[PDB]
């Protein structure tokens, strides 16, 4: 279509004392970037619920779309996005980004 | 609109001996798929291009949307998916699978 997009997904795992309330804070602020960081343009996310690598652990999983790869070095850099790091950093045992263009 | 369907994510990586050309290929046959399989509506992949994951290298990314969990499931027996997995399975070298229902 006419506009052009790319896609930031966020895999995570939480340490295991986490609360479902820190998790429930965390996740509140998180979404709320997009009334601070203007590149982003959508932020979808779920929970997984089938498990199917458990041992891993990873269970939440974060869309966010962006304009171009250059809108999204904007968001890593944004003080308000170092900050989220500052805060809750210690709330993650683990992370994995990816940054693509979906395509048929 | 109100639906509440469920995202199923593959999250791979390669074995490094697999060519480009290999991938596509494979790629290519995971697609036509959709032909096949009922419950596989759609399929969108990429091709991560930040490379932020060091030693857990992941480089390509699927997103297929299916109504339920179940139907993810009827998809996971299904010969001709059984078949791709076995067949392929020595092409990949780590695999993430997740399931979620996006959500703001
Ligand atoms: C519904 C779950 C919300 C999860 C939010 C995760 C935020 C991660 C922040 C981050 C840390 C980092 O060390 C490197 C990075 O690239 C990033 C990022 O992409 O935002
Ligand atoms: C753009 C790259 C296309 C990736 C295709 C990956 C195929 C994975 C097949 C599989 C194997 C397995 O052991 C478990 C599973 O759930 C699955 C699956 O979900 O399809």
């Amino acid at each position: 279509g006419p506009g052009m997009a790319v896609k930031h997904l966020i895999v995570l795992k939480f340490k295991d004392e986490i609360t479902e309330a820190q998790k429930e804070e965390f996740i509140k602020t998180y979404v709320n970037l997009v009334n601070i960081i203007p590149a982003m343009k959508d932020v979808y996310w779920g929970k997984d619920v089938t498990q199917k690598n458990k041992e891993e652990g990873y269970t939440h999983i974060v869309e966010v779309t962006f304009e171009s790869v250059e809108t999204i070095q904007d968001y890593i850099i944004h003080p308000a996005h170092v900050g989220f790091g500052d805060v809750y950093r210690s709330f993650w045992e683990k992370l994995l980004i990816f940054d693509y263009t979906p395509r048929k």
